[PDB]
């Protein structure tokens, strides 16, 4: 019997490459503060690890970073799966399932993780899916075109990314709890 | 409440330096298999990670693959601290804690080990003890000066190394610096 069973209400994980409007989408969940678990990517945790910016030193120079800041990422998202509330219903954007699925895998085909490296990534992932309950009852999939994205990002990554994670989240989310598709082009 | 709670039985965990015949030591238990879990340290399962040899990685360029082989001793580390069992003892070589008062402290200290991925490694590791249940009734310290160890070892690393790593030791089980967890008993292997 896994770590947090039964601890969590309804979860609903917002899902979408980068640049599909996911931070614009839960700006809306806002004024339901009170009733609505809400828990945004934690960014601002993988920017100050310490003072340590891992997400710079990312792409900065991914072929050592990438493992302990994606390890560092697995970690900040079990901490948002299992952190307890009391409301009724929790909202994560992004999930330990992102991570894995289309960040991790893209890192590993790019060769930015060597395979020592992913290897050790997914051995945890496998422990900790018999070991931490992950909550997850319907996913918010705010599919977009790869080229939308990248425009959006411009107003406010290279092109080739974005849609090697777009293949990706539709790998994982279309061509396979629930998921339910918004179009946000 | 944590995982694996109230599963796991009288918890004994063997630590000492590299050398201090801890492999020698297990062996002797071995006849009572049927009585006592007995996990050894699982370099096996460093050794090949799919094929992946991680262990001897982290020798050849510890800058690159301390990080991952260390943060995999970890996970193989609470595998066997969690690892289900019907009988009324369990005996450990080295633990989780080893593996981060000793090893992982040591490689920030000889920069094998940059700070930003010390700090997730240590992030982990507080995280993992407000998670996982680690059983630790008694720990059996096999205590060595590092020249003896040196010496066994040559039989079968640097003496620096085993210098480092013996003050380490002694700092988490002799003069107490760390959070202990339960009571140490100190053994000469003299
Ligand atoms: C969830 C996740 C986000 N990210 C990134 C992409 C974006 O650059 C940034 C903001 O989400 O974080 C990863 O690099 N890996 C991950 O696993
Ligand atoms: C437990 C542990 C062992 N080891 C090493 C030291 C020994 O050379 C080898 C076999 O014990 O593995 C580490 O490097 N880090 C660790 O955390």
């Amino acid at each position: 019997t896994k770590y947090a069973e039964g601890t969590q209400p309804f979860t609903v994980l917002i899902e979408g490459n980068i640049g599909s409007g996911k931070t614009t989408y839960l700006n809306h969940f806002e004024k339901y503060k009170n009733d609505i678990c809400l828990l945004t990517e934690p960014v601002e945790k993988w920017r100050n690890v310490n003072g340590v910016d891992l997400l710079e030193l990312m792409y900065k120079d991914p072929k050592k970073w990438a493992m302990p800041f994606q390890s560092y990422v697995t970690l900040t998202m079990l901490q948002s799966h299992t952190a307890p509330t009391n409301k009724k219903l929790k909202i994560m954007e992004r999930s330990i399932f992102s991570a894995r699925y289309c960040f991790v895998e893209n890192m590993r085909r790019n060769g930015s993780l060597e395979q020592g490296m992913y290897n050790t990534l997914e051995e945890w992932y496998k422990f900790i899916e018999e070991s931490i309950h992950v909550q997850a009852d319907l996913i918010i999939y705010l599919r977009t075109s790869p080229e939308v994205a990248y425009e959006r990002i411009r107003q406010r990554v290279p092109l080739k990314y974005l849609q090697e994670l777009h293949e990706l989240h539709e790998d994982w989310l279309i061509h396979q709890c629930k998921v339910l598709v918004l179009d946000a082009d």
